[PDB]
């Protein structure tokens, strides 16, 4: 029902803020992106850059993906990201997350035409 590209934007793009403002960011954002619907998604990263800047990573440093495919790309620049990780006491359907704001390089896998991110591989 959802393209891979659209799922990437839903799970990983938050161009509306420049950083997580509070320790409640992940709690709110995981819910509003439907990442707590059926189960609590344990770990998820949001990127606080323009979509154009993130899509441009598909023309930057080509690297292998964790799965061994070679359509992964590392951002040349660091980007503003938020890492969201469920707490050890979190239990569905009251999913709870720790927020960690950082500036890091992102690694995404790209596919399709237009050649855009379809997977978030890691931050470094
Ligand atoms: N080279 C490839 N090209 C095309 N798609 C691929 C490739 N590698 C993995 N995917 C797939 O893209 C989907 C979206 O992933 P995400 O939900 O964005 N990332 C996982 C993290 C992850 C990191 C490494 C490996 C797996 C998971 C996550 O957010 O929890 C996942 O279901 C992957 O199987
Ligand atoms: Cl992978």
């Amino acid at each position: 029902k959802e393209t891979a590209a659209a799922k990437f934007e839903r799970q990983h793009m938050d161009s509306s803020t420049s950083a997580a403002s509070s320790s409640n960011y992940c709690n709110q954002m995981m819910k509003s992106r439907n990442l707590t619907k059926d189960r609590c998604k344990p770990v998820n990263t949001f990127v606080h850059e323009s979509l154009a800047d993130v899509q441009a990573v598909c023309s930057q440093k080509n690297v292998a993906c964790k799965n061994g495919q070679t359509n992964c790309y590392q951002s040349y620049s660091t980007m503003s990201i938020t890492d969201c990780r469920e707490t050890g006491s979190s239990k569905y359907p009251n999913c709870a997350y720790k927020t960690t704001q950082a500036n890091k390089h992102i690694i995404v896998a790209c596919e399709g035409n237009p050649y855009v991110p379809v997977h978030f591989d890691a931050s470094v």
